[PDB]
């Protein structure tokens, strides 16, 4: 509350560390469905079904322009990529498996880096 604060966690490396995690995600061999925005002209259904499209390049641009207030908002956009993938793709599909793999990958790096 007012004038009563928990001890001050150091957040000054968070930007760099989130950038590193993103680089590791960008360069994974299963990243290919998530590197660029889905082409909303050429993919039927996507515009209507996926209310909040997200992809790594868009995450990269937001990161680099100071559009993430904190590391929790960054984790939400990353997760949103995989939740979107689950919504639109069958589990038994190259793209569906890519999403489950990439989620696992991210979640481990995140815990190892911050928890």
């Amino acid at each position: 509350s007012m004038s009563v604060k928990k001890p001050k966690r150091d957040d000054s490396k968070d930007l760099a560390l989130c950038s590193m995690i993103l680089t590791e995600m960008e360069t994974h061999e299963d990243a290919w469905p998530f590197l660029l925005p889905v082409n909303l002209k050429l993919v039927p259904g996507y515009k209507k079904v996926i209310k909040k499209p997200m992809d790594f390049s868009t995450i990269r641009e937001k990161l680099s322009s100071g559009q993430y207030p904190n590391l929790e908002t960054f984790a939400l956009d990353v997760r949103l990529v995989f939740d979107n993938c689950e919504t639109f793709n069958e589990d038994d599909s190259d793209i569906g498996r890519a999403g489950h793999n990439m989620r696992k990958y991210f979640e481990k790096k995140w815990t190892d880096t911050f928890k």
